[PDB]
């Protein structure tokens, strides 16, 4: 890594110094280093100067604005001061080529919108590498290889990815924030492809002001290199886009396909979904076909429909996609189904706020050909105001609600209860058990065979919070052990 090929393209005849790590922070900055000082939230970099100078920085690259022209090259106490114009925006780009590249040396596959990004990226990762990839992720969850992930600047996005190839890498589904598409955090990042499980968003029935957020979009993605554009046509800004992308592929599981394009496409035809997951039938200009999945839920079969569309994309043949679809599993602590010979159904799902406990049941019905069966609590010392719209929840979307402790924490666990029951219309309906591990037990035993049950709230955050001390147990095991199946 030296600074006169870092620059090369742009700086030409630069200094030559040897650079160790490069940083924003100049706290870090150590000897050797190559300090990158940015003008941000009116935050100056440029003020760190001399205390990066201090701490043996090999070289530093400046904002330009207000100080310097574009490439101008400055000396202070022997260190190179090289200033930029833009510095923001031509950041990715600066720390692609610090570390080699990274992706242009594993497929990456970049997933944008509000809903389903975090699932259809593990679906990709996990396809891929049943495939013969070793994938990764990079999200919010956090960064590695599939199933080592660890729990953020246009520079750090780039080491990570290096760090990933430099561990084998092949391929890497990476979620990509709103936020950090506008902040040009991957601007210069080669994807492989990029699916857009929605572009819509709330707050525009102005019709100007849709106008604005669309040409916003637009020239922002105008401006990175997409790949194969793999969009969601159960979405309104979807189609929009996919009517002006020839080249995009189409994604359907609500008949938004029209043939008259001949564009790529593919198309979820029918779904069943039973106990242990659904069977999804679809057609696509690759050829048809049907899957076995192990998820649970509408929104996952476009999840799963999603990563399958861009792999055919990628190139993927068919028949091994098909071949490899029934061992892609839930994401952890999401809609996690246990079935066993003769048993109810039980569904461990993280739900633990009304929308997401909503959400669960929605997709848990679907499954469920008897009664529904919903075990939940709401945690103690904590804001009380979700409890009696839980309670309503439960009441509304399950046939059956058993409300029980979830991390009481110091409150008495009985006024947690009471504070979920008073949401109900029909509190006496609700059954009350606590031990959680006996309100679960409870309703797994008394369900039948076509039931299904959800135990809510935890996912795999296992343990119980009774008092000051975090109390072994898990839902996943306590279920496991019930269904005489292994967690």
């Amino acid at each position: 890594r030296n600074l006169r090929d870092l620059l090369a393209p742009w700086v030409p005849d630069a200094p030559s110094r040897a650079l160790r790590e490069m940083t924003l922070d100049s706290r870090v900055a150590a000897a050797g280093d190559l300090f990158v000082a940015v003008v941000g939230h009116q935050a100056d970099g440029r003020r760190y100067i001399p205390q990066a100078i201090a701490q043996g920085v090999a070289a530093i690259i400046a904002e330009a604005k207000d100080e310097a022209t574009d490439g101008e090259i400055r000396e202070m106490h022997g260190v190179p001061v090289i200033y930029l114009s833009q510095l923001n925006e031509r950041l990715s780009a600066l720390a692609g080529r610090f570390y080699h590249e990274p992706s242009d040396n594993l497929r990456l596959v970049g997933v944008t919108g509000t809903n389903g990004k975090t699932t259809t990226t593990q679906l990709l990762a996990q396809w891929s590498q049943l495939l013969g990839e070793i994938s990764a992720v990079m999200g919010t969850v956090g960064n590695g290889l599939l199933g080592k992930v660890i729990p953020g600047s246009a520079v750090d996005v780039q080491h990570e990815l290096a760090g990933l190839v430099d561990q084998g890498a092949t391929f890497c589904a990476m979620e990509v924030s709103s936020h950090g598409l506008v902040q040009h955090r991957v601007a210069a990042l080669k994807f492989a492809a990029s699916v857009f499980t929605n572009l819509s968003r709330d707050h525009l029935d102005y019709h100007g002001d849709m106008e604005h957020y669309e040409a916003a979009k637009w020239l922002l993605y105008s401006e990175h290199h997409c790949g194969q554009a793999i969009i969601n046509a159960d979405d309104e800004v979807g189609r929009r886009w996919l009517a002006k992308l020839p080249d995009a592929v189409a994604v359907s599981m609500e008949d938004h396909i029209n043939p008259n394009s001949h564009g790529r496409w593919l198309k979820a035809t029918e779904v069943n979904y039973h106990d242990s997951g659904a069977t999804i039938r679809f057609s696509s200009s690759w050829g048809d076909g049907e899957i076995e999945s192990h998820l649970m839920g509408a929104f996952n079969v476009s999840n799963l429909l999603l990563a399958l569309a861009t792999l055919l994309a990628l190139g993927y043949p068919l028949a091994d996609l098909l071949k490899t679809a029934a061992r892609l599993q839930p994401v952890s602590g999401r809609m996690e189904v246990f079935t066993a010979p003769g048993k109810p159904t039980v569904v461990v799902d993280y739900a633990h706020t009304p929308d997401a406990l909503e959400k669960a049941l929605q997709a848990a019905r679907l499954h469920c050909a008897g009664k529904l069966w919903c075990v939940f609590g709401c945690g103690g010392d904590r804001d009380k105001g979700k409890r009696p719209l839980m309670g309503a929840i439960a009441e509304e979307f399950a046939d059956v609600a058993v409300v029980t402790d979830d991390n009481p924490r110091t409150e008495e666990p009985r006024a947690i209860i009471n504070d979920i029951l008073a949401g109900m219309l029909d509190a006496g309906h609700a059954k009350v058990m606590e031990g959680r591990a006996e309100a679960v037990t409870s309703a797994v035993m008394q369900a039948k065979e076509n039931d299904v049950v959800l135990v809510a709230g935890k996912g795999h955050e296992d343990y119980q919070i009774v008092g000051n001390q975090r109390l072994d147990y898990s839902d996943r095991v306590t279920v496991a052990r019930l269904l005489g199946v292994i967690a």
